[PDB]
């Protein structure tokens, strides 16, 4: 029911679009911006900020501002990437009871999907404000290289936000839909290079004209879900931290508040160096010492920045080589190179990509909105409003199991088109345990574990010939479903999953309720502010009343009203809602009493 | 030759678009932004900054940062509107020799068109970078209510930027083109309400279908060229100044740095109050008393803000009434209300407009880019690329002359469609002086003077029957051209214009050369930056050369090379190009030498 909205849920920024009749349209949020910082904050006084308002106060609220949660979602606390972030992120990152990576604010433990849900709720509200009706369904994007846990956790975030997730769409695929919508873009093969704030994808995609309809087929995909702008900032921040040690004899890394100003300054500097060739990091009173206040002043050149991050850029080139090999194509087979994501605005990135492909990337693709637009198009395909568009995506990782000798044994090869299914008999009746993993490495230890899937035996029976067949389905969302039956009886077998990541149904249901309670509490937090407005309106009117009365007003009456006004003004400066309300009531009674005496 | 680019030259922000084949496209500037702040700055070391870099340093350089120049362009120094601004603007506004309003920076007097040209040059360069080739032609926008002087001055700015201005297009007309391009927006009548940073326009526009082609006809236009966001900010700034005065007993108005910080904070507060119901203005260390530093902290509710500016909003409603009357329509006849301009994002503004028209404004119009898009479309109509699009605009002000009694006599009524022509015999041979004015007021003294147009007599001659006919042409740009001729002989009569506003050919030519000199100076300034980058590259490589040598390096050689490294690092900390280049040279020679010795 209603419109299926398209939400690009980004590490750094989020963006929502719809089908406006036959044309996709990106929607401005309440603040008037076409994108929304993927940031949530909890203030000391207990307010929940989302988006720009949360971004604005981040510098002074290190611990209770959550950002880049997309780098934690669907991960385990003991993951190398997470363990590194633990020491780096200013907010607190902890292990959930099941070992998943969670955060903690003011003593409260929260799962990443709960945090992303807040961002999704704002995007949902954005669409509803625009449309003038409720929105309950969405297509939500994920990086192409997201694994099973990361996909499912993103899907759970959508549910926690009150959205039925009709499709999880791979971000480069979404960008391709956006690009190929324009008639005259048929019968070509493109490379979509997407380098954002947190993730990197490369997809090779063919757009063809079959039976008078446009088909988008992903030939190969690769990337790195933990490579993006955040890592570029970090290289520059560490340089600035090391320089200030040498220069002013002080280590800033021990100090959260200084690091906030620096983080902010480094990102601005990085961004400036995409157009200028020099930038100044000026942080007066960055810190202090025995000798007094300290100030940071350091010029950074483009050349300096480049030497700091070139290996990150090279890291994005290697998956390109693998993607072309997997697709069986050379660079000359690629008709268009498409750059997506804010971090691709770096000249070095554009230059290295141009040089690899031996051609310049297109300039007519919006690096900030293409993904959301494609998510909207995908939604329109689902509702049937978008005709003559067919899409065939793949799974980015090999699905396998740990077999005898601790080896990784592949069941479904990477770049297999989805949905897809693989069935296999695992037992003639004895119990079965299956350790499922994703990845390309030879040893199970080197791949991403999805969990242990356990089946009980089937007891011996006259004329029974148990054949326990296990089926691995990958659906259109790129998500795995494992089921089993006895082929001999047709009876389904219960599978018990152990050591898997993710939320269970009970947690999800509780978190859905928590999000509704949060909404209520937010509506409850606003009362103080709403009462101030009313207070200001009242002040304005009763002042006019006093002016009108002029000298006709007796001193005792003039004094009583002027005291009531001042009292309300004072209360308004404060934070006590009850006091404001009482002073408003007293002022109203004096305004009414004056009125009544004037009529006499 | 080349593309005719469309440039929205705004009081606050500027935006450039082109026809990308058959589709209009807004172009990002070098900073990656789809719009550019109309801000020009001159730094202490003599650099000229435009756009975001100028905006960024305004807080510390308020005297030599020029902004809102569109509020001075085409105006006289003694104009009431300018005189008010003289006391408000942080930079120095002065009278030119002819009385026009100019600005002075560091002893240099400059004409508004020279300043705006710097913004147009950036927009021009933006298009050139995208297209990969030179751009010499443009369509440039002006408020529909701009008078003759304002139009010509804007056209002069285009020339000074090296642009042949093919069309001056009224901004609401541009927005209508953008809106009506969408097939299926035909046969309707729209009201375009445009409230920006400096100017207000209302235009009533009919979009029809004649002989297969779409025609856009402006039925009426009105507005106020000195009413916009800057005035909203100003109301809030004065409130904040007064509150701090009552609170801390300090008057900030004489503190340029404090006032610049306040200006910025005030606009941010105004903008938040478009989506939130309360905002906090915080300015630590805003001033210092003998008691110590003082900090500004005050909460502002939407209710407070609305009471500070409601009369500004109401001032925009009265021209709506006049426009409908001039169009001969009622609100009922309006099919679509279109809001353009950032200042229309204010809830009070939208509500007042919705209430006036009795319908909700459309939501599917881009308030920041519609005007640039329309300018690009107009450009494509000029090149013959855009087909079946005809536009018919009007002149917004009555054109008249001062007749006996000091009365205003109308020659061309407001809302007459342009281009248009009016011819009249003024003399049977005697010398003639014609005082030309624009406006609707009955007394000449109350209208805008365009100058005195003088004609010499024609001497008595046998068979001569001199009939001096003066022709008033208003061209497609909405600009006046007065010519005269003797109908009896056909000979053209020379007109001498006195007491008029604007730049003469000689000034324009000199200003064109000055701008080219500024570009050259800019390339010069870049030299230092380029040298710094090369320095960083050189440091990087030679450091690797030292490491690779390790212990093999003799103590005297290691000392020498490390001295040279340090000396370059030191020079790069300074601002002396010569020293940097010398230290680069010495480091290079030492590197080369050790290399040679290592080869031995
Ligand atoms: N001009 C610029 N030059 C370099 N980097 C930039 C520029 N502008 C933005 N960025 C960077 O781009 C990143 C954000 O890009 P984007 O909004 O596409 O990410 P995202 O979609 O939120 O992330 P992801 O897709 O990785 O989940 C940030 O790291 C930001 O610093
Ligand atoms: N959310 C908002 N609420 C209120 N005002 C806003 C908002 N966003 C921007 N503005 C204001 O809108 C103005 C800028 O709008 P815009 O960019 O349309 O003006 P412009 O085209 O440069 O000016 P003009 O058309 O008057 O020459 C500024 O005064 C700015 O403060
Ligand atoms: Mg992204
Ligand atoms: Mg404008």
């Amino acid at each position: 029911s209603g419109k299926i909205i398209g939400i690009d849920l980004g590490t750094t920024n989020s963006c929502v679009a719809i089908m406006d009749g036959t044309t996709p349209r990106v929607l401005e949020n309440a603040e008037g911006d076409r994108t929304t910082p993927s940031i949530i904050a909890y203030t000391q006084d207990g307010e929940t900020l989302v988006g720009q308002p949360a971004k604005r106060q981040a510098v002074t609220n290190p611990q209770n501002t959550l950002f880049a949660i997309k780098r934690l979602i669907g991960r385990r606390f003991q993951d190398e990437e997470v363990q590194r972030d633990v020491s780096i992120m200013p907010f607190k990152i902890i292990a959930a009871d099941n070992g998943d990576a969670w955060v903690e604010v003011k003593g409260q433990k929260m799962a990443p999907p709960q945090i992303s849900a807040e961002v999704l709720k704002k995007m949902k509200k954005t669409a509803e404000d625009y449309l003038g009706e409720p929105v309950t369904e969405a297509v939500i994007t994920v990086p192409a290289y997201f694994n099973d846990a990361q996909r499912q956790a993103t899907k759970d975030a959508g549910r926690i936000a009150g959205l039925e997730v009709k499709r999880i769409i791979n971000e480069p695929t979404a960008a391709a839909l956006a690009y190929g919508l324009d008639k005259g873009t048929g019968n070509r093969t493109i490379a979509v290079y997407d380098l954002g704030g947190g993730a990197f994808d490369i997809s090779i995609i063919e757009i063809d004209e079959v039976d008078g309809e446009k088909t988008f087929e992903v030939l190969a995909t690769n990337g790195d879900t933990h490579l993006g702008g955040e890592d570029f900032d970090s290289r520059l921040i560490n340089y600035l931290v090391e320089e200030f040690k040498k220069d002013q004899g002080i280590d800033l890394r021990n100090d959260p508040l200084a690091m906030q100003r620096l983080k902010e300054a480094a990102e601005k500097a990085k961004i400036e160096l995409s157009s200028a060739q020099q930038t100044d990091v000026n942080l007066p009173y960055i810190t202090a010492d025995a000798t007094g206040p300290k100030h940071m002043n350091i010029k950074v050149t483009r050349a300096k920045l480049e030497s700091l991050v070139e290996d990150l850029v090279n890291r994005s080139i290697e998956p390109l080589k693998v993607a072309l090999q997997d697709a069986g194509l050379s660079v000359s087979d690629i008709d268009d190179v498409i750059l997506v994501g804010g971090q691709t605005r770096m000249p070095m990135v554009q230059k290295k990509v141009a040089e690899f492909f031996g051609k310049e990337p297109r300039k007519d693709v919006n690096p900030d909105e293409a993904v959301a637009i494609g998510a909207a198009v995908q939604g329109g395909v689902l509702t049937g409003d978008v005709k003559d568009v067919l899409l065939l995506d793949v799974t980015p990782l090999s699905l396998g199991i740990e077999t005898m000798g601790g080896v990784m044994t592949t069941l479904i090869a990477k770049n297999t088109t989805i949905p897809t299914k693989h069935s296999q008999v695992f037992s003639m009746g004895g119990a079965v345990t299956i350790h499922v993993l994703q990845g390309e490495r030879k040893r199970a230890a080197d791949n991403k574990s999805l969990g242990q899937f356990n089946l009980d035996g089937i007891n011996p029976a006259p004329r029974g010939m148990p054949q326990i067949e296990v089926t691995f389905d990958i659906d259109a969302d790129g998500i795995l479903h494992v089921s089993a039956k006895d082929k001999n009886s047709g009876k389904e077998q219960k599978i018990t999953i152990k050591a898997s990541s993710g939320l269970n149904e009970d947690e999800i249901q509780k978190m859905v309720r928590d999000a509704e309670a949060n909404a209520e509490a937010d509506r409850k937090f606003e009362e103080l502010v709403q009462t101030r407005n009313q207070g200001d309106h009242l002040l304005h009117s009763t002042r006019k009343q006093v002016e009108e009365a002029g000298d006709k007003l007796p001193a005792d009456d003039k004094t009583a009203i002027e005291s009531a006004l001042t009292a309300l003004e004072t209360a308004l400066k404060g934070e006590d809602k009850a006091a404001i309300e009482a002073k408003m009531q007293e002022l109203a009674q004096v305004s009414q009493k004056l009125m009544e005496i004037a009529q006499q």
